[PDB]
């Protein structure tokens, strides 16, 4: 039952600061512009110990699977080639990508009937709320 309260089909209703997150991760002008129009859905599946988050939208469709702790080799939406951990800490999903010597963080928690996602790097921060589908 890890990461019952994620487990669904969850869809975007409201964004703020995810250029500037894209800008401060290095995302080019073209990509940012479409990514940050896409109103993707979040589909999260728990299989034993595999745990799947993927991702729909007009821009891009991802999909990762993983287990907690166990580093992963991921390609982002963005074509980044990252080195990702997620980690279920305090009740949050902890998703850690490594590339180049750079890092980033996207938090996901629920709160209330809420999926909120926090994407970090260095001091930017953009928050996504996302309700159930
Ligand atoms: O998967 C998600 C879902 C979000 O709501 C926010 C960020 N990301 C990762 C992501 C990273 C770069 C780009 Cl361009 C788009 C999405």
């Amino acid at each position: 039952h890890m990461c019952d309260a994620f487990v669904g089909t969850w869809k975007l209703v409201s964004s703020e600061n995810f250029d500037d997150y894209m800008k401060e991760v290095g995302v080019g002008f073209a990509t940012r512009k479409v990514a940050g129009m896409a109103k993707p859905n979040m589909i999260i599946s728990v299989n034993g110990d595999v745990i799947t988050i993927k991702s729909e939208s007009t821009f891009k469709n991802t999909e990762i699977s993983f287990i907690l702790g166990q580093e992963f080799d991921e390609v982002t939406a963005d074509d980044r080639k990252v080195k990702s951990t997620i980690t279920l800490d305090g009740g949050v999903l902890v998703h850690v990508q490594k590339w180049d010597g750079k890092s980033t963080t996207i938090k996901r928690k629920r709160e209330d009937d809420k999926l909120v996602v926090e994407c970090v790097m260095k001091g930017v921060t953009s928050t996504r709320v996302y309700e159930r589908a």
